[PDB]
């Protein structure tokens, strides 16, 4: 509940970034992290300058210290695990702004909605413990118990909102302090619903609602473009496949320990471990990521390119050629 201090704002305005270019598609954040030994003020100040850069904080009436402000509310409320950490955000962050400024994706959308989307990504994933939904349900865990009794199978998705309203509810951390009415209610109901979007068991019918609105936009603008800001959340949440194999290797390495750090504890409460969980397996990262993109990622992205994103051909051409360096991993063994 505490305050930001003046010496938590300096230590993330010092940070310079000399050799990288935070818009690029090719911005690799774990050569960020490297090149410092204070990695989570490199990746506040990575989000402050990306946001900053926009001018649309300043458009929208946010002050430069209630912006970062924001940002280190939402770093003080990320956990020390593999993969679901402050560094995953800023990664969806900087993500969704290349979709939006490299494939031409702001065309679609307004100004404000381009401004929620950049935010949502930072508050995706607040207080993530490295279980999945799946876990707190199976293991009748308190926080599974409340879902049930509630309605709500999005056990994370729902304590993820929880977590950006009681940010937001403080006037010193509210990036949308200056719209008012419409404006204002837009900025929270596309946030959440975007948010909510992100749960896996919804994937399905995220998509097929995406492509039903893009294939008759002028008759519900309302429902197309609330349904693009889902779809870009989403395209965001699984982009590891998209970037330069080496990013893309290091992301399915950290998930991967997450998964057996689950399974583990699955088995310690002697529940029912699914084989991509059991460390015990003969592991096998490229098997796991040729199926993830088969039956997965390269579905979702030329589904949604050929519909009308046309600017994010690039995502298709890179999963087909991580794909291709998985194949020649598994010919070579
Ligand atoms: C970098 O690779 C990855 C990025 C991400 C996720 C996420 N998975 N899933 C679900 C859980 C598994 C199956 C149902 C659909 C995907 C989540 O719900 C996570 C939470 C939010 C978004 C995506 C996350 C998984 C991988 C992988 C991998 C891998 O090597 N083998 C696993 C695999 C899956 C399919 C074939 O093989
Ligand atoms: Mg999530
Ligand atoms: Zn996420």
């Amino acid at each position: 509940v505490t305050a930001i201090t003046k010496v938590e704002r300096e230590a993330v305005l010092v940070c310079e970034l000399p050799s990288f270019d935070v818009t690029d598609v090719e911005f690799d954040l774990f050569r960020a992290r490297e090149s410092t030994d204070k990695p989570l003020d490199v990746a506040a100040a990575i989000a402050y300058r990306l946001l900053l850069g926009s001018g649309l904080p300043q458009k929208f009436g946010c002050s430069d210290e209630v912006l970062l402000n924001f940002i280190l509310q939402c770093r003080k409320k990320y956990r020390n695990v593999p993969y679901h950490n402050f560094y995953h955000v800023v990664d969806v962050c900087q993500t969704i702004h290349t979709f939006l400024y490299r494939g031409n994706v702001y065309e679609k959308l307004t100004e404000l909605e381009c401004f929620v989307l950049l935010i949502t990504a930072l508050v995706h994933d607040l207080d993530h413990m490295g279980l999945n939904n799946s876990f707190y349900l199976k293991t009748e865990s308190p926080l599974g118990i409340l879902s049930s009794a509630s309605g709500n199978t999005s056990v994370l998705e729902v304590h993820h909102c929880n977590l950006a309203v009681e940010i937001l509810s403080d006037p010193e951390s509210d990036v949308f302090d200056g719209l008012e009415g419409a404006e204002r209610t837009l900025a929270f109901r596309s946030m959440i619903d975007c948010v909510l979007a992100t749960d896996m068991a919804k994937h399905g019918s995220a998509l097929e609602a995406f492509l039903a609105s893009a294939a008759d936009q002028s008759s519900d603008e309302a429902a197309f473009h609330r349904m693009t800001m889902e779809i870009i959340l989403k395209a965001g949440d699984i982009s590891n496949v998209t970037k330069p194999f080496d990013i893309s290797r290091q992301w399915a390495m950290a998930v991967t320990e997450e998964f057996y750090r689950q399974g583990d504890m699955e088995k310690e409460r002697g529940v029912e471990v699914l084989p991509m969980f059991d460390r015990s397996k003969n592991m096998e990262l490229a098997k796991g990521q040729i199926g993830f993109i088969d039956f997965v990622a390269a579905p979702f992205f030329q589904k949604i390119v050929d519909a009308c994103l046309q600017g994010m051909q690039w995502t298709v051409d890179r999963i087909k050629s991580n794909r291709a360096q998985w194949e020649r991993v598994l010919e070579t063994r």
